[PDB]
């Protein structure tokens, strides 16, 4: 009764997400219902309370401002958890944005990719690994030109040792996962970021099948500058240790002179 429930925004086997309004101040929110039977990965609060890892991860990153969706509150029900999340308005996810506009001008792709990089750096700094970076999980605040990372439902605490579990998106998953069901956090993130950048500048992902992912041969179907092509192929290095660090990505020549978010909005969104 504390929130006015609006239309369904999306759903899966994990659960369902509704547009909503906080009654007290009319704040736009998203109301995410997570089925207890579909969680798999349980976390624990400091106070000791088994919650979805998603709640743990969001609290670790929901602190000050960033390009990460804020968790405003959460509730437990007999068979589910309910998460109350920030909702920008107007908003569009990157998948829909690219679907409508096609391949993005590199100046726009640079701005978006830079903001995603800053958001992911914030997560890793907070000890959080997202594990499902992709266009569908990136919201665009259309008025402000600001991007926000969503859905930490496949995430994990960041660690320096190998991960053997994965339930993110396969076509964004690295060849070492496909081949050996093993990956390390940062290098796997960088791979998905390579897929994402290709998606931005070409208007579709580079690989569809397992065999393409493990071959790692990148074909460009759109005109893309040599510098951008280089960064993409670097992020998509077959050997994980050959991939760039976040610092190397942001220091790449293609990444220089990024637009401010409001400039990005004024030029590309308005
Ligand atoms: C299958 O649909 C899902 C799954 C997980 C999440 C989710 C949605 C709904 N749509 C999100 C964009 N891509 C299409 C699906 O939304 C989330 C968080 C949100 C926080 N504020 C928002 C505002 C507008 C939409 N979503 C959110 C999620 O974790």
């Amino acid at each position: 009764s504390q929130y006015q429930v609006g239309p369904l925004l999306g759903s899966g086997g994990f659960g369902s997400v509704y547009s909503g309004i906080r009654v007290s101040d009319n704040l736009p929110v998203a109301i995410k219902h997570v089925e207890k039977d579909r969680i798999s990965d349980w976390g624990e609060l400091p106070n000791g309370t088994r919650v979805p890892m998603e709640v743990v991860l969001l609290k670790k990153v929901s602190s000050g401002f960033s390009g990460v969706i804020r968790l405003l509150d959460w509730f437990e029900r007999p068979d589910s958890f309910v998460l109350i999340l920030e909702r920008p308005e107007p908003v569009q996810d990157l998948f829909d944005f690219i679907t409508e506009r096609g391949a993005l001008q590199e100046e726009l792709a640079r701005s978006f990719f830079w903001q995603v990089l800053e958001a992911v750096r914030h997560c890793h700094n907070c000890g959080v690994l997202h594990r499902d970076i992709k266009d569908e999980n990136i919201l665009i605040d259309l008025n402000r030109g600001e991007l926000k990372l969503i859905d930490f439902g496949s995430g994990a605490l960041l660690k320096d040792t190998v991960y053997t579990d994965f339930d993110g998106t396969r076509v964004y998953s690295p060849p070492e996962w496909i081949r050996y069901h093993r990956y390390h956090g940062r290098s796997a993130a960088v791979w998905s970021l390579g897929i994402l950048l290709y998606d931005m500048v070409c208007g579709d992902i580079p690989f569809e099948h397992d065999e393409e992912i493990i071959r790692g041969q990148v074909f460009f179907r759109q005109r893309v500058s040599s510098e951008c092509q280089h960064l993409i192929r670097w992020c998509l290095a077959l050997r994980p240790s050959d991939r760039p660090t976040f610092e190397e990505i942001q220091n790449h020549p293609w990444m220089q002179d990024v637009l401010l978010p409001q400039e990005t909005a004024e030029i590309h969104l308005h």
